């Protein structure tokens, strides 16, 4: 591990609260792509331009043509990313990538296949994971990992900063945290195992009757995720406890009631990180006669990892997340 001066910094835009995307720069010249990072998983890719057409998201989105790079290095075997909610599948390519100012030579998928549901409703063009190499799908190294290699990070982490107005949208510094949106201390937790940005979770509360996970349950800390999630059986009695009801895909409740929903806290390593209903309430309106989304869906994430909980932008949005690849951990503190 060599660590140099360097740290770098990736200015995110603010998508209805829910997509932080930042731009990187693939091929030469740079063709650009709006990009969101994922710590939940470790590929990177984004759409080809040898993506049939019959994908309508393909022809809403940024195609990467290797046929206008100098830098492009065939591969070409196949790839698939199997994700919770859509899958997308394509072939590896290599070519340069700048992030934030680095230039760094990476192995990319370019998807070929990208289904309208859910891409179409994507305001970014593709992923850049955050995970380690062991999330890794078909054996590719992260790009977090070839930048370390370069030994021109100050520290062997990074940081996420994600804003509520949807100013600066958000803010990923590589190579340390910008002390400019956090106050207090950080406060760490170990990773259940190096591999995974999880972290034991001691106990979830809402309000002060119930009280969720009394027996321990996981925390994957996810930056891809938009909401606060936890497996059906945990989502059901916290929005039983809420008075939401549930739709197809979210919950809700009347938006008067909105306001005096009680809080929610994720007991997680001996501090208590609590949200108020004004954390994870979409409060776009005061009356009855209207339904106001929750920042909290149910998604049962498989073994290995799973069943787990997964802490989102609602969660992030108010603590700034640094995450510790040197010492396997994850670090908290206040956003502002
Ligand atoms: C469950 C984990 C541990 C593994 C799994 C897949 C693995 C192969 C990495 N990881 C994930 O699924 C990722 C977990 N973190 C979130 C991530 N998002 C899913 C999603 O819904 N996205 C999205 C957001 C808004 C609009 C449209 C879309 Cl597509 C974008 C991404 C892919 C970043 C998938
Ligand atoms: C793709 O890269 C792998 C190494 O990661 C290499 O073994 C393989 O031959 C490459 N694909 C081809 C045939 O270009």
């Amino acid at each position: 591990l060599t660590l140099g001066n360097t740290t770098s910094s990736v200015i995110l835009t603010n998508y209805m609260d829910t997509q932080y995307y930042g731009e990187i720069g693939i091929g030469t010249p740079p063709q650009t792509f709006k990009v969101v990072f994922d710590t939940g998983s470790s590929n990177v890719w984004v759409p080809s331009s040898k993506c049939s057409r019959l994908y309508t998201a393909c022809v809403y989105h940024k195609l990467f043509d290797a046929s206008d790079s100098s830098s492009y290095k065939h591969n070409g075997t196949e790839l698939t990313l199997r994700y919770s909610t859509g899958t997308v599948s394509g072939f590896l390519s290599q070519d340069i990538i700048t992030v934030g100012g680095i230039t760094v030579t990476q192995m990319f998928g370019e998807v070929t296949e990208m289904p309208a549901l859910p891409f179409m409703l994507a305001e970014f063009d593709g992923v850049v994971g955050m995970g380690f190499i062991e999330q890794a799908i078909g054996r590719v190294t992260p790009i977090f990992d070839n930048i370390i290699s370069q030994g021109v990070l100050k520290e062997d982490v990074f940081s996420f900063y994600y804003n509520r107005d949807s100013s600066l949208g958000g803010q990923i510094v590589l190579g340390g945290s910008d002390p400019q949106h956090y106050e207090g201390n950080f406060h760490y937790i170990n990773l259940i195992k190096t591999g995974v940005w999880q972290i034991q979770m001691k106990g979830v509360s809402v309000g002060s009757s119930t009280l969720l996970c009394e027996d321990g349950c996981l925390a994957l800390v996810d930056t891809g995720a938009s909401y606060i999630s936890g497996s059906t059986s945990s989502i059901e009695k916290l929005m039983e406890a809420l008075g939401a009801k549930k739709r197809l895909f979210d919950y809700v409740v009347k938006c008067n009631e909105g306001p005096t929903l009680p809080d929610i806290s994720f007991h997680l390593g001996g501090k208590e990180y609590t949200l108020t209903s004004a954390d994870y309430v979409f409060q776009e309106s005061y009356s009855s006669k209207k339904l106001c989304t929750l920042a909290i869906h149910a998604m049962d994430i498989p073994p290995p990892t799973g069943p787990t909980w997964a802490l989102g932008a609602t969660f992030i949005r108010k603590f700034y997340t640094e995450f510790d690849r040197r010492n396997n951990r994850i670090g908290f503190a206040l956003a502002r």
